[PDB]
């Protein structure tokens, strides 16, 4: 006969705490397991609201294992082993909405038994347990966001410049990436933004386009609700040359005196960079970056990119103007500063 099963449980989250309202750990909405025979599907069986598949029908012999969360609407039924490692993503607005967060494990080489396989069951039930750990999928996304934003305006704009947010915006970012994969980046060139397509920066990438979705009316972050975007992995680690890096910014008015800015104030500010046309001034937070005014807590490296399954928290203290370009290189002057804590998702029982 060589008939076989095979049943795969996830590892799931040991937390003897609760789990924070702004932290967004990871949940399974669909989980679907694929069994590839050389490069053909010879089972795929999905499951809504579970972290385990079980009792999938399949044949004794060397497969491949493939593992998939959270697809919504993708096609994944006959799809060859190749068609599914090739597989892309592109950021959407419903990701902003913590929704279609993609997880995925890298494919793995198996062989099963005739009968009962078992990943994930740490040894409990007759029949051949080829892992015996629960397998881990993670997200493909990374999410950017403030916890805190606070103006201490250093000694010489105190009680004379005030700042008045008005927007939260995602800048530079990458637009696809892939879903399998060492490291997700991939060679497509496009870029998305909340704000401006026009600043012609030195960050400024070619290939950008304007959504809605990357731009939030301003809220006053805090830890339950932090304020911010879902992203995809982005690599802006080189030595030298054009680096496209993803920004978290912040925006609104720049008012001295209690007033808007005008007359010599405004052409001064104007002159200074500090603030556009309508004296209003930009924030902006390269994630994940090594800067001198950025400090990343527990002694945690900056990498100088976008990593999956990743989640850079921002705290942000604004202490002077900011700048009327924030796509242009990581400000000279240190009117703000930026503590970054940087965590793992873990996935969360049903």
């Amino acid at each position: 006969e060589g008939n076989a099963t095979i049943s795969v449980v996830l590892k799931t989250s040991n937390s003897n705490r609760a789990f924070g309202v702004g932290d967004d750990e990871s949940k399974v909405a669909k989980l679907t397991v694929m069994v590839y025979n050389g490069e053909q599907q010879e089972a795929i069986k999905s499951a809504e609201n579970a972290t385990k598949v079980e009792d999938i029908k399949c044949s004794a012999g060397q497969r491949t294992l493939v593992v998939m969360a959270n697809t919504g609407a993708m096609e994944l039924v006959g799809k060859t082993l190749a068609e599914v490692k090739a597989l892309t993503t592109e950021l959407t607005a419903e990701n902003q909405e913590a929704a279609g967060l993609i997880m995925t494990a890298e494919p793995k080489t198996i062989v099963l038994k005739a009968g009962k396989n078992y990943i994930g069951y740490s040894g409990t039930g007759e029949g051949n347990h080829i892992e015996n750990d629960p397998l881990k999928i993670k997200r493909v996304h990374a999410r950017m966001a403030f916890t805190e934003i606070k103006v201490q305006m250093s000694a010489a704009y105190d009680n004379i410049y005030t700042f008045v947010p008005e927007k939260i915006y995602g800048l530079i970012a990458k637009k696809q990436s892939n879903l399998f994969g060492a490291t997700l980046v991939n060679a497509d060139a496009n870029y998305l933004t909340g704000s401006l397509t026009t600043f012609n920066g030195a960050y400024t990438p070619a290939n950008y386009a304007n959504v809605p979705w990357l731009s939030r009316n301003y809220v006053a972050p805090a830890a339950d609700a932090p304020q911010g975007f879902y992203v995809l992995e982005n690599d802006y680690s080189a030595n030298g040359g054009t680096i496209h890096p993803t920004i978290l910014c912040v925006y609104g008015k720049l008012q001295k005196n209690g007033a808007d800015l005008a007359g010599a104030d405004l052409a001064a500010a104007q002159a200074a960079n500090w603030v556009d046309a309508e004296g209003k001034t930009y924030y902006p937070v390269l994630v994940n970056f090594n800067s001198n005014n950025y400090t990343y807590d527990s002694n945690y490296t900056p990498k100088n990119k976008i990593e999956r399954n990743h989640k850079y928290d921002i705290k942000l203290t604004i202490t002077g103007p900011g700048t009327n370009n924030p796509e242009n290189p990581i400000t000279e002057s240190a009117h703000l500063n930026v503590q970054c804590t940087v965590a793992e998702w873990v996935l969360v029982g049903q």
